[PDB]
């Protein structure tokens, strides 16, 4: 399913979360990335890159005092005129994400104000 390089930084003093979509590799196409921010299970924000180096920094406002019920969803999509863009791959980082996102997310919580970059495997989405 391919790989996605993301950097995250929990700027806790301002309650912001910065997210950089850097790049994808080994994609199976006209890729862009959509980024959804969830509070508990409600989407509270969304971003997307242009349409595979992406190099795009986003700043999210966190409405609560911690990242405990926050999750970030990355979708790598193939842009195609005249039909629904197909999800090439998917990545969720959060407090109960599979393993990848999970530990990257934990490290973000453990080292606030640090930028931590990591390669993650994409899943089906
Ligand atoms: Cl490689
Ligand atoms: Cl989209
Ligand atoms: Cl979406
Ligand atoms: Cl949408
Ligand atoms: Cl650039
Ligand atoms: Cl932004
Ligand atoms: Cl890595
Ligand atoms: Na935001
Ligand atoms: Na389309």
């Amino acid at each position: 399913r391919g790989e996605l390089l993301v950097s995250l930084c929990y700027q806790s003093t301002t309650n912001t979360l910065t997210v950089v979509v850097l790049k994808a590799r080994h994609l199976p196409s006209d890729p862009y990335v959509k980024v959804n921010l969830y509070h508990a299970k409600k989407r509270i924000s969304k971003k997307k890159t242009h349409v595979a180096v992406f190099n795009e920094l986003f700043v999210f406002d966190i409405p609560c005092e911690s990242l405990e019920e926050i999750s970030v969803e990355f979708l790598v999509l193939d842009s195609e005129r005249g039909s629904r863009n197909e999800v090439i791959g998917r990545l969720v980082l959060g407090a109960t994400a599979e393993g990848s996102g999970g530990g990257h997310w934990k490290e973000i919580c453990d080292f606030p104000r640090r930028q931590i970059a990591k390669w993650h495997m994409l899943c089906d989405g």
